[PDB]
């Protein structure tokens, strides 16, 4: 079957007061991302929450010299934003729903995502979350190299910069040969 | 720099009433494994506890082995003075706890990433079982280009003949260095 | 449809005048290995010849083994009817030749990618040596989530003790299916 | 030490008459790409030519579309057989995917890769992202990378610097500010 990957939709990346917030454009996808996730779950798909995980003063982390402290373990910054957070409280204990700490941008890097997907004979990944040109993009490239078919939920990905969101969407379609879908998981043309 | 990998030295694998215990041969290495780990830590080495983690019906081990090392259960606790060591130094930045689901410590973990961050060129392997989790970890380290040290008195298997195969494989095929509890090369 | 992996069955590993010969036990599987390969090809399976290739100061085997399987030599040619099979059907789209530098057929190759392109879920392993290149390949396949079949009469080791450790490992640890030269499960 | 990666700078990618041609902007980096590659080689760096191999319209078939463009082809004629110079066939955009690039770099204990070639937002980007995930320091030779569209070239350069923490350098391997 299929797997939906929910990438970094947390307080720190989304909320107005978030430590490394993408701001309004990330907040704007809240309805669509929660909708498509509940739909995927209802359709029997596996759901993988792949969430940035930082410790305070990790001098070996490549991001430590680029970005201010964010998504710290045990803080409110790692909480899922909007109805997605309600969904996790309701269905997080379900065997088809996973929470996965990550340290790189890509959901595959240093995680057991690929292993879990192959156990389940998953051939298609559906990507949602933030940021379109960073974590979503890295995850998409890693999925491409690992031979997965790729679906991108257009109204359920967001970037801080609209120009970067556009580059990423074009890259998904023209380079990765991915399928762009809406919040109802129907193909867009 | 160097990293010591502590593989699956839990109650469920070592203790008498353990759900998938290796028994006496595993218990026999308790003194040596805690000594070598405390020494590695004192030498400024990074310490990685890589521990079997179970919940799931898609696991390959479900059709082979009985339930063991379940998340949250006391079966996942570290055996002997090694458990005491983790209580003391677990909070230190050089010591890590790492859940794994395959035999190899590298498979589906961020072990390689963490080692590369620290520019580690040599891994020091300890734990159980010599011919399973230790062997799988050693082969993955070999393919990832790490130099390998095996602490002979701090690895154990259920079957002595399998322990012997594994030791010979490490030396002759992987070009690993066999060392003692004092981290001195064995000849 | 499945994939058969043919590991290192060359002159230098097998032939009496080979640079690193396994001797009689490797020569003994010559009939079974070419029969099972032809059977796999006939039923539509993909065939992957994964062959050791030496040219290099930074190679890990340089300090452990004498020069063998050198590029452009007769030593890299497939032994027996297996060499005849590649002469006949090497140009077929389902038959592949890939050079490897580690023991495992997966390490630094595009084997996983090629298998995933074809939606292969099961690999069938043949060749030499059972406790080295075959074992490393099997462990990599296991970690990559493949079902594994081992053709018992078409794998060989230098020592019978090592051959038996490896077979046991495949069956008891990896959950692999042991099959005969007709690709039927052995009991 | 360091390794320079030379990505897909062939006739099909660069030349006027080649398939899937990038045209003028790709031709424009010819002087810089050969200059920086020679400098890296003279410094003792390892040189990896990672070249797409085929068997999008048909391009880079295993044919004349795989010869290295310009003075870089002359460099390879002079030093291609040196133990520090490699020719690597690839089937994905990334130079790491399905190759032994990571293995060869680890054997030599390389900590830093220097990326050159085409296209900045495709093969170069995919290679850089893989290098990041494999824990390498990254250098991008700005005047020795190119793409078809300037906006794509600028996105990729911004991504390297701001997201991956790459060092942007010039043709003399000096950091740019
Ligand atoms: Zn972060
Ligand atoms: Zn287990
Ligand atoms: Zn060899
Ligand atoms: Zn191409």
């Amino acid at each position: 079957t299929k797997a939906l990957i929910s990438i970094d939709y947390t307080e720190d990346f989304v909320a107005d007061s978030g430590k490394l917030t993408a701001g309004a454009p990330a907040q704007a996808i809240s309805d669509a991302i929660s909708k498509v996730t509940r739909l995927a779950f209802e359709r029997g798909d596996y759901i993988f929450f792949t969430i940035d995980a930082h410790e305070e003063n990790d001098c070996f982390h490549p991001e430590s010299k680029l970005f201010p402290p964010h998504n710290l373990i045990g803080t409110s910054g790692r909480n899922l934003y909007g109805d997605l957070g309600i969904f996790y409280q309701e269905h997080g204990s379900d065997s088809r729903v996973f929470w996965m700490d990550k340290r790189h941008y890509s959901a595959f890097s240093g995680t057991d995502l690929d292993i879990r997907l192959r156990e389940r004979r998953v051939s298609t990944v559906i990507l949602t979350g933030v940021l379109t040109d960073i974590c979503v993009l890295h995850t998409a490239i890693d999925a491409y190299n690992l031979g997965y078919d790729i679906e991108i939920v257009k109204p359920a990905v967001a970037s801080i910069w609209p120009e970067n969101h556009q580059f990423a969407l074009g890259h998904f379609k023209n380079t990765l040969g991915a399928k762009l879908v809406d919040e109802n998981l129907n193909e867009l043309f």
